[PDB]
């Protein structure tokens, strides 16, 4: 289609209900999927003492192509899906959750969406888990990127070969969350089909998430 569409303000809650919780985690869904469907990642992942929240794409798409498309091909869809994941962080925040207890986790669409969000926000954060993503446009703008991460881990991997994700890209998005101070972990798993692997699930929970 296009990106001229907005994502409304639809927000699936899981997990410790928010006014108990000590942690909270922002899960995005990858391209043609549901908040359901990524809210299932719980049976796997160590969230068990999060809120969890996880927004509904319009279209069930975060916006319409590659991530490495020329960016203005993506917006407004782009910037209306950076605005509802920052709706939902405002909203964790006003819950009484400071944002070093909020946690991020997305797969593919919704890996490219975690990045670019934390990193146009950078500032410590509980843990980023980005399965199968990379910071997004054709050109990155470092110009978009502020703030510091005060040592926020994050976990951040690619199969090889993968169409959809050039090694390229997550190595690039390596060195921008590096230079803001991120405590970065890459994974590069080569012959990995475009997925999560169960290695991924175990290191995540026994780091990002320990
Ligand atoms: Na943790």
């Amino acid at each position: 289609s296009n990106a001229m569409y907005t994502h409304s303000k639809q927000i699936i809650t899981s997990g410790v209900p928010v006014q108990r919780a000590k942690k909270a985690v922002v899960m995005l869904h990858g391209r043609g999927g549901t908040a359901a469907d990524i809210i299932s990642l719980q049976k796997v992942l160590k969230l068990d003492e999060m809120a969890i929240y996880a927004p509904q794409a319009t279209n069930n798409s975060w916006y319409p192509y590659s991530f490495m498309a020329p960016v203005q091909q993506n917006q407004p869809a782009l910037d209306s899906a950076l605005a509802l994941v920052g709706e939902v962080v405002a909203e964790i925040e006003a819950q009484g959750i400071p944002a070093e207890q909020i946690y991020f986790a997305g797969f593919s669409q919704g890996a490219c969406l975690t990045l670019e969000y934390t990193t146009r926000n950078a500032r410590k954060y509980g843990g980023i888990i980005a399965f199968t993503g990379g910071l997004i446009g054709q050109e990155l703008a470092i110009g978009n990127y502020k703030g510091d991460f005060k040592q926020t881990p994050v976990f951040i991997s690619t199969g090889n070969p993968d169409p959809h994700v050039p090694v390229s890209r997550v190595q690039e998005s390596v060195t921008i969350l590096e230079d803001m101070n991120a405590a970065v972990s890459q994974v590069v798993y080569p012959g990995r089909p475009h997925t999560i692997s169960g290695d991924e699930i175990q290191l995540v929970n026994n780091t990002i998430l320990k």
